[PDB]
């Protein structure tokens, strides 16, 4: 119940978004194709 | 035989960068938490 609680440029924001995007896509995808690269673990 | 043949705004260079960076540092940071947490390989 506290909106507008920032302080920086209205950049700042896009830029928080893209990271968490991106890192979410990064391990995901990296873990996505080195794990079903090696397939070593009980398949749900 | 001629890569990078790619003529879009002067943005998308700095898109491109970030992503290769954030990516980077997303498994290194990741992976050093999630290691150093674990810490199950090679025991001295």
């Amino acid at each position: 119940g506290c909106p507008a609680e920032q302080r920086a440029s209205p950049l700042t924001s896009i830029i928080s978004a893209v990271v968490g995007i991106l890192l979410v896509v990064v391990l995901g995808v990296v873990f996505g194709i080195l794990i079903k690269r090696r397939q070593q673990k009980i398949r749900k």
